[PDB]
C-alpha cells in the first residue's frame, strides 16, 4: 500500500510502499505527471493539470545529451519539490531507499527518452556532493518498463565517466537492489573485457585497469573471478588473460551493438 501509479502513458503497479501523504498513499490508484512527479489523487485532477503544467522535462539542466537521450543534473537544494517528489517514486521500486526528505546535499542525475510529447523519465541515479569515503551511486532505479534495454547500463557507465574523471575509484552504496546487483556485475564483465582488448598484447595491473575504468580494485577482482581470469603472484592479485574471451566478446560486440551508449564527447561538462 500504495498499490499503481499512473505515469505518462504507463499504468505501473508498485513492488514497495512509499511514504507518502497519510490521504494519498491510502489511494488504490494514485495519479502522477510525469514531468514534475507531482502526485494527484484522481485521474480527472490529472488531465486539469496536464492543460497548466509547462513542464515537459525535469526542472534541471542537461548534463548530457545525445540524440533522444538526456541525462539532467538535478540539484536537491535547487529544485528541491521535484527531488522530494523524485524519492517517492523512487522508494516505490527501490527497498532500501531510506532518503526521501532531505534531498538538498545530494545531485540527482535524471536519465530521459526524448519525443513530441517532452523528455519522458526512464530512471535516475543520485550522488552525494561531498562523500570522503566516495560511493559515485546512492540510489539507481529504472522504471519497469525500462528495465533490461540498456539503461540501466549507460547510468552506471555515466557515474563511472564523472567519478574516474575526478581521479578516484568508486563504487555504489551498498546494499543495492537485486537488479542494480545483476546490471553491475555485467557492466564489470563488459568494460573489463572491452578494456583488455583496447590493450590487446599489453599486460596491465588490476591497479592501472581500476585507474582506466574507475572500478575500485575489489569489484575488478571478484567480476575478474567471475569471468575466471583471476589469480595470485604473492601480494599481488592477478589477471589471468583467457585471450580467446576478449576477442569473442568484441566479436558480438561489434555485431549486437549498443542502443544506449554513453559517447564523452556529448558531455556538457565533465570534472578534472
Ligand atoms: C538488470 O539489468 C540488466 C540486465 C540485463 C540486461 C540489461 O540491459 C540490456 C540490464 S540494464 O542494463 O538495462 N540495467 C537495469 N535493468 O533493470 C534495472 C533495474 C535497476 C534497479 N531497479 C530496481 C527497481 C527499479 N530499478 C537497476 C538497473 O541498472 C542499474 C537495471
Ligand atoms: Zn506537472
Amino acid at each position: 500500500c500504495p498499490s499503481v501509479i499512473e505515469f505518462g502513458k504507463y499504468e505501473i503497479h508498485t513492488w514497495y510502499s512509499s511514504p507518502y501523504p497519510q490521504e494519498y498513499s491510502r489511494l488504490p490508484k494514485l495519479y502522477l505527471c510525469e514531468f514534475c512527479l507531482k502526485y494527484m489523487k484522481s485521474r480527472t485532477i490529472l488531465q486539469q493539470h496536464m492543460k497548466k503544467c509547462g513542464w515537459f522535462h525535469p526542472p534541471a539542466n542537461e548534463i548530457y545529451r545525445k540524440n533522444n537521450i538526456s541525462v539532467f543534473e538535478v540539484d536537491g537544494n535547487v529544485s528541491t519539490i521535484y527531488c522530494q517528489n523524485l524519492c517517492l517514486l523512487a522508494k516505490l521500486f527501490l527497498d532500501h531507499k531510506t532518503l526521501y526528505y532531505d534531498v538538498e546535499p545530494f545531485l540527482f542525475y535524471v536519465l530521459t527518452q526524448n519525443d513530441v510529447k517532452g523528455c519522458h523519465l526512464v530512471g535516475y541515479f543520485s550522488k552525494e556532493k561531498h562523500c570522503q569515503q566516495k560511493y559515485n551511486v546512492s540510489c539507481i532505479m529504472i522504471l519497469p518498463q525500462y528495465q533490461r534495454k540498456g539503461y540501466g547500463r549507460f547510468l552506471i557507465d555515466f557515474s563511472y565517466l564523472l567519478s574516474k574523471r575526478e581521479g578516484q575509484a568508486g563504487s555504489p552504496e551498498k546494499p543495492l537492489s537485486d537488479l542494480g546487483r545483476l546490471s553491475y556485475m555485467a557492466y564489470w564483465k563488459s568494460v573489463i573485457l572491452e578494456c583488455l582488448y583496447h590493450q590487446n598484447d599489453k599486460q596491465i595491473s588490476i591497479k592501472k585497469l581500476s585507474k582506466l575504468t574507475g572500478i575500485c580494485p575489489q569489484d575488478i577482482t571478484s567480476t575478474l573471478h567471475h569471468l575466471r581470469m583471476l589469480d595470485f603472484r604473492s601480494d599481488q592479485f592477478v589477471i589471468i588473460r583467457r585471450e580467446k574471451l576478449i576477442q569473442d566478446h568484441m566479436a558480438k560486440l561489434q555485431l549486437n551493438l549498443r542502443p544506449v551508449d554513453v559517447d564523452p564527447e556529448c558531455l556538457r561538462w565533465t570534472p578534472v
